[PDB]
């Protein structure tokens, strides 16, 4: 239930609701999945599976009638489908609940209410004529994270007729080894003086959750395939004997060059109906010659393998591939079959983005420069939380105290003042233990803990402590920092937050009534995205938001500006630039091409506002942004002019 209320600054209306339908509505708030439904490559290849299906049904069983089952119906896109091209029965389930009513509703009041009935369990929780097809749009990136196994093989024996044909009836998942200092960065354990046998933390896998990672926007130049793509894994979704849960496999492959695997990238397609003519194929833009389509609910993915691997021209390598129900890994041969998790310490508390960005900035000879110019013979304290900067001013500062809050990177820097036995750092846990006055503070800023990649502000904070300690004349750098905006036409990033309207010419309209009612109630105004990984090209100079000199105190700060150029833009992206002494250190917008091409910092998300349906139009918007003294958190409101 959404309580209407208008926005006091920008006139908009927009709804709330209770905290006992919170949870209820976030859930709902991502039901959109996404671009899923603007997918018109997906719907139109479901469809597809969906005629030949029905018609080979309608041909084969005597009674010419057909019953098809659609699990996750989600809208109901997807029994509308099968009802519209002959399923004389359909019956369609979905757990979640207010999905459940949506389907039901839109499903209603439709051309094909008569033969479409809308059940709110989960497939593998019921008993009841038995399916003649079954129909499961239920895919993640990794192909089954999302439960498709037990799906179908549980839908099979209880739910479906013996025969049963499904769609997608087929899948593929494959993999590509390359070699990559890019995709190594996101990974490797950073190393301080740059050596390969460097082991500061030991060895480790990294981390287990998938990374799925929109492959097309990688540079060509970042990578080098070292073989064919390899088929891991084939799916079966017709037969239920064929699904199993727990998989290993050593697959072989002749390499096209020599090289060392630094990652193994992961895409996966679907053979729709079983005929070798239509299906979804998530490789690549550079990889994909006949069923390429953009799209962001689904991604391509790169793997680690937990060891280094080398491969040679003409010469075979294996690669074991391994699944459990919901998990893809790979691993060497002769080597730990088993799902590995971080036994490090420091893939589980930092993402992969700001991995990279620390190994960035350990090997950045220009931002090392300054790090040494700044630090020279000199005591300097670092703050942040899980920031690294320490140890680069380590190189050439007499004595170097690292402040961090969060015990288990003062572990993990302890380990790195042992392995490289620097002699001139210490580390302490508060801010207020810093009680020799030292000649600096420095720091990047980065907190693991902040709110929002764009907002590392507790520095401020521990900057003033620092201050009433020691002196408002304390020596700090950054010495500024400001927030920007830019406006952007992205290629097809936005079809991830825009309305969904007719589809397939069904009429969804009112599931982006209470989309939009649930994304009010529950979203953030100001989406977080990898930037790196979306085309598009920008449509005026990066304007200011925020300031936030460093030199006291600490203030709230509000700003209201016009943003131009946006009735041919479709997002505004925002970001972060701060002075580090005689360098400006931006964890957004790094640069713009002559062609307008920005280009990202992937050491970091960024924010981007979507403009609101109501706003799709306007020339300017109107950004109201305000940053609070007592939260410390920054809040935005767009608006007309
Ligand atoms: N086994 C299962 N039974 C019922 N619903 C399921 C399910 N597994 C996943 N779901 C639901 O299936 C949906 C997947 S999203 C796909 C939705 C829609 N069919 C479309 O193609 O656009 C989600 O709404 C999720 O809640």
């Amino acid at each position: 239930m959404f309580l209407e209320k208008i926005n006091q600054k920008t006139g908009e209306r927009e709804w709330v609701v209770a905290e006992e339908d919170y949870d209820m509505a976030q859930e709902l708030a991502r039901s959109r999945f996404g671009d899923m439904i603007l997918d018109f490559d997906r719907n139109d290849k479901f469809l597809a599976g969906l005629k030949t299906t029905i018609a080979e049904k309608k041909h084969e069983n005597t009674d010419g009638k057909v019953h098809v089952l659609d699990i996750g119906t989600g809208t109901g896109l997807l029994s509308l489908m099968a009802a519209r091209e002959g399923a004389d029965k359909v019956t369609a389930l979905e757990v979640f609940k207010p999905m459940g009513d949506c389907a039901r509703h839109i499903t209603s009041n439709s051309p094909w209410s008569d033969k479409i009935t809308v059940i709110s369990e989960r497939s593998t929780d019921v008993s009841q004529s038995r399916a003649d097809i079954i129909v499961a749009e239920v895919f993640d990136t990794e192909l089954i994270g999302e439960g498709a196994l037990r799906t179908f093989k549980e839908a099979l024996e209880r739910l479906a007729k013996p025969g049963c044909r499904v769609v997608p009836s087929t899948g593929n998942v494959y993999i590509v080894p390359v070699e990559s200092h890019l995709l190594k960065m996101f990974n490797d354990i950073p190393r301080l003086n740059g050596e390969k046998d460097e082991e500061p933390l030991g060895r480790c896998s990294g981390t287990a959750a998938v990374f799925d990672v929109q492959l097309s926007e990688m540079k060509t130049h970042e990578f080098r395939e070292l073989s064919e793509p390899i088929v891991a894994f084939k799916f079966d979704f017709e037969h239920e004997e064929k699904i199993i849960f727990d998989e290993s496999f050593v697959r072989e492959a002749v390499a096209h060059s020599s090289g060392t695997i630094d990652a193994l990238l992961m895409w996966w397609d679907i053979d729709m109906d079983r005929n070798g003519t239509t299906f979804i194929d998530m490789g690549p833009k550079w990889k994909n010659k006949n069923n390429y389509a953009w799209r962001d609910h689904w991604m391509q993915a790169v793997y680690y393998l937990p060891e280094k691997k080398k491969v040679e021209m003409n010469q075979t390598f294996e690669i074991v591939c391994n699944h459990d129900e919901f998990s893809l890994w790979f691993s060497n041969v002769g080597k730990d079959k088993s799902r590995s998790y971080c036994v490090c310490g420091l893939h589980s508390m930092l993402s992969r983005q700001t991995v990279y960005h620390v190994n960035e900035m350990f090997e950045n000879q220009k931002f090392k420069d300054e790090v040494d110019k700044l630090s020279k013979g000199l005591h300097v304290a670092t703050v942040g939380e899980g920031s690294f900067l320490g140890l680069l001013a380590a190189k050439t500062a007499k004595r170097v105290t690292i402040i961090d809050g969060n015990e288990r990177f003062r572990d993990i820097f302890f380990k790195y003042i042992h392995y490289y036995k620097l002699t001139n750092v210490e580390i302490i846990e508060k801010v207020t233990s810093l009680t020799d006055s030292p000649d600096i503070v420095l720091a990047e800023p980065f907190y693991m803990s902040a709110m929002n990649p764009w907002n590392h502000l507790r520095f401020l904070y521990d900057v003033e402590v620092l201050k009433m300690m020691h002196g408002d004349e304390l020596r700090v750098e950054p010495h500024m920092g400001v927030l920007k905006a830019i406006p952007e036409k992205f290629e097809d990033l936005q079809n991830i937050a825009s309305d969904v309207g007719t589809v397939n010419g069904f009429d969804l309209s009112f599931f982006d009534e209470i989309s939009t009612k649930a994304r009010t109630a529950t979203d953030a105004i100001v989406d977080e995205q990898s930037l790196w990984e979306y085309a598009g090209i920008v449509k005026g100079d990066a304007v200011e938001i925020l300031r936030f000199p460093i030199d006291g105190r600490v203030s709230s700060q509000k700003c209201v500006v016009n943003i131009d150029n946006m009735s041919s833009s479709n997002a505004i992206p925002m970001w972060m630039e701060w002075e580090f002494g005689g360098i400006n250190l931006s964890t957004g917008l790094l640069s713009i091409s002559s062609a307008g091409v920005p280009e990202w910092n992937k050491g970091y998300k960024q924010g981007v506002y979507f403009p609101i349906t109501a706003l799709r139009n306007d020339k300017s918007l109107c950004l109201h942004a305000l940053f609070d003294k007592s939260t410390g958190d920054i809040n935005f409101q767009f608006g007309k002019s």
